[PDB]
RNA sequence: AGGACCGAACCGACUAAUGUUGAAAAAUUAGCGGAUGACUUGUGGCUGGGGGUGAAAGGCCAAUCAAACCGGGAGAUAGCU
RNA sequence: GCUCGCCGGAAGACCAAGGGUUCCUGUCCAACGUUAAUCGGGGCAGGGUGAGUCGACCCCUAAGGCGAGGCCGAAAGGCGUAGUCGAUGGGAAACAGGUUAAUAUUCCUGUACUUGGUGUUACUGCGAAGGGGGGACGGAGAAGGCUAUGUUGGCCGGGCGACGGUUGUCCCGGUUUAAGCGUGUAGGCUGGUUUUCCAGGCAAAUCCGGAAAAUCAAGGCUGAGGCGUGAUGACGAGGCACUACGGUGCUGAAGCAACAAAUGCCCUGCUUCCAGGAAAAGCCUCUAAGCAUCAGGUAACAUCAAAUCGUACCCCAAACCGACACAGGUGGUCAGGUAGAGAAUACCAAGGCGCUUGAGAGAACUCGGGUGAAGGAACUAGGCAAAAUGGUGCCGUAACUUCGGGAGAAGGCACGCUGAUAUGUAGGUGAGGUCCCUCGCGGAUGGAGCUGAAAUCAGUCGAAGAUACCAGCUGGCUGCAACUGUUUAUUAAAAACACAGCACUGUGCAAACACGAAAGUGGACGUAUACGGUGUGACGCCUGCCCGGUGCCGGAAGGUUAAUU
RNA sequence: AAUUCCUUGUCGGGUAAGUUCCGACCUGCACGAAUGGCGUAAUGAUGGCCAGGCUGUCUCCACCCGAGACUCAGUGAAAUU
RNA sequence: CUUUAAUGUUUGAUGUUCUAACGUUGACCCGUAAUCCGGGUUGCGGACAGUGUCUGGUGGGUAGUUUGACUGGGGCGGUCU
């Protein structure tokens, strides 16, 4: 749920909460665990190549199962556990044969809810089948860009795909950015939304808040000498075209220079 | 509970006086600010010069920065002293 | 040597880093020491650093580095796999006492302990570069239970006072004792046990995980401290013999209890929160390939081994970094007493210093301070500076407000000492004894003794009772920015920069973008409720007109238009 | 007005006297709506202004305690020329 | 030799389809106790993409340079035969 705190300081008043008591008040499972060391935006070479990251929480990467390939085998919900590498929750799952594995959460699913996949699986939220089998119409999220690699699209908090029409060996999708794009028809697709769409209505509420997360505080331009186009002025003159560093426009010029694919889309967006 | 309050350590450096061939190539004294946090700090590591890093001042990169330092081209050129 | 003064959350003590003999002894005073110098971190010579348990080395690994082949690249070379290095992290074991001019948890004494090798005996399914477990981890907060430690009493020993009094409810001192072993408590977590079954844990698995039944609820694990042992010992205030007053042998009394009590231990705990909290090995298990009157595994005993390097000394400083014996800078550990909320502050203990030029005089003027008649900002660019306020408790507290605040608003009253209430109360602590008992480090009862506020009443001293150090000036109008924060190290801390929030725009993932001749990496082990860029800058009421120009996004009828032909 | 040249704009408030400050007027030299506009509680080592209190800031300095200055001994610089 | 059709070949454009180059930062297997790499199998793309040479456009993103003289100081202005 949504809760908004109280002006006890300033750095609460406009600070807004996300509760959720089924998340698990506890440890995740180990052996699912995986070391992931922060990196500042530097690469192999030791340069900053993406501004804005810096520091924040220690973090554990939870191995999530983007694939489920485990076909044929029922899985019941144990308990829903909070994620920070990733806006959207997970749920810890318990195979008939004792294996144990992460997925995204979907809408409204709990613990002791039973899930599938395969091409048999029963026409449900939670339950992974290829889309060649999906009726057209209906919703679903992780979706498959190329078969057997695992999910790609649709995985934040609450984010959907609509599949609207099939053809042949493919099917066409509106997906949350309003792109219409088309894939292979045997790439799996989990039914229902990711459920955890009051994160959207979240409100750091100051500075630190967004430190936590990794985010460095990024410095305009047009206060800035020698180092960036805008640069600077005697007062805020700001007198040329909106440009990026690098010398680039950044409102209004398409940066799409692809070419290779121009065949899966057909509405691109807006 | 709190980028909450007062206030030492700790990190800072707003004012004043001294000092200005100083005790000190930026400090001392009396006060001052923050002090559970975007905090502070130790050890080690990465980023190299038209490049790095930069909560951005053209700031910092070994007392040196509107393009570091050493060496070399090099006895640069100097219609000027 | 007798006094004086200073530090005492250090100006004391123990280390790392760094330095590298500055340590100790003797000797010398040319130079060095901001003076002299018999002295010295100076010169010369000699002497000094003792480890199975401390540390390094070693085993493991993080960031990251190198990188067989390999991919890429004019050459140089770059990235990176397998792997190999890499602590600031993880991983076996020693405490006390004594001793040297200089070393010791290293030597001596006493008591111990760990990991291994070999051998013997006995019982035996052993085996990994694999699987599983464990190792393994955050912040804040809350108490409770303990100890270090301290205070007092008691006991022991000594003492009866340079000046009035001081054989007593007087004074001084001491009252210490370890790891280990044994008990396994306060308290913490957990439901256990047996059999069957299984698409899982790369193959297997008795192990892990999962499913289904039965049978019991007490089973285990962890765990500070305490007690006992260690210890008929040691140390011990002090004496007896030598005593070159430089010390050595021997002897050596009491060696208890209560109260208070940590930031330390129980605690890697418990509760709670979102920002969701390393890895690997050692260790405990599981089997596979393979080996079985073998080999190996387990227990006991015996025996052997545990090498190598470091250890001196300074280490908030005269020995490190600062050209100096430089008001500087430098990380960790120990943390006494009185008052106190306190590691503030004042005065002291232990301990260590008086800062390497002195003497004398007592002008101007400067520096650092104290006081001040009457006035009280008239000073001045400006109340700069200085003065002033300053505490606990009670009462009381405005506009405005985002209802949290404003607010310690402002403002007013009371504070000492003695006695009594109450020979020291409320409270806290908790003994003996008694009762019970799964007979224990138990529960109940018991209230001794110890400790101990705050308040009231009366009385009393002083000019002054928050008497010292310590310790908010306050209020009113208003500009800018919301705020906490950040910035020109070394003249600018701000109205600038960040900021949460808003918006535009790009990006469908081999994403955009960025670093890179490229490979590739980051973005991201993320996937549009995401990422990047730009501008604005909490919140509230809002954000109007103009697309001619420039730019961006689209489109077409035609015109013009490169190489090429 | 952090924007206003003319300018100490004009009126009023506050003061014995106010080029500053506060509040209104609009004639906006040359505000203007995300290079954001108008307000805004709270905060500020922020800018400006008025009070109470307090004082050697001053009227107007005087005295005193200390370190230098001065004298004696010892050691023994510098800029400049 | 003036003329035009169904053909054959010729080459030109467009469109569809295919697979064999090429791609695969898809899946499985081996080297191999290796998310690199390579090979093999398969699938999806597919003569597109992308690269090379040539070429037009864009291009302060980054460089190399220029930006006159006289002048009752210089600049503005004016002037230069």
């Amino acid at each position: 749920a949504v809760v908004k705190c109280k002006p006890t300081s300033p750095g609460r008043r406009h600070v807004v909460k996300v509760v959720n008591p089924e998340l698990h008040k506890g440890k995740p499972f180990a052996p699912l665990l995986e070391k992931n060391s922060k990196s500042g935006g530097r690469n192999n070479n030791g340069r900053i190549t993406t501004r804005h990251i810096g520091g924040g929480h220690k973090q554990a990467y939870r191995i999530v199962d983007f694939k489920r390939n485990k076909d044929g085998i029922p899985a019941v919900v144990e308990r829903l556990e909070y994620d920070p590498n990733r806006s959207a929750n997970i749920a810890l799952v318990l195979y008939k044969d004792g294996e144990r594995r992460y997925i995204l959460a979907p809408k409204g699913l709990k613990a002791g809810d039973q899930i599938q996949s395969g091409v048999d699986a029963a026409i449900k939220p939670g339950n992974t089948l290829p889309m060649r089998n999906i009726p057209v119409g209906s919703t679903v999220h992780n979706v498959e860009m190329k078969p057997g690699k695992g999910g790609q699209l649709a995985r934040s908090a609450g984010t959907y795909v609509q599949i609207v029409a099939r053809d042949g060996a493919y099917v066409t999708l509106r997906l949350r950015s309003g792109e219409m794009r088309k894939v292979e028809a045997d790439c799996r697709a989990t039914l229902g939304e990711v459920g955890n769409a009051e994160h959207m209505l979240r409100v750091l509420g100051k500075a630190g808040a967004a430190r936590w997360r990794g985010v460095r505080p990024t410095v305009r331009g047009t206060a800035m000498n020698v180092d960036h186009p805008h640069g600077g002025g005697e007062g805020r003159n700001f007198g040329k075209h909106p440009v990026t560093p690098w010398g680039v426009q950044t409102k209004g010029k398409k940066t799409r220079s692809n070419k290779r694919t121009d065949k899966f889309i057909v509405r691109r967006r807006s």
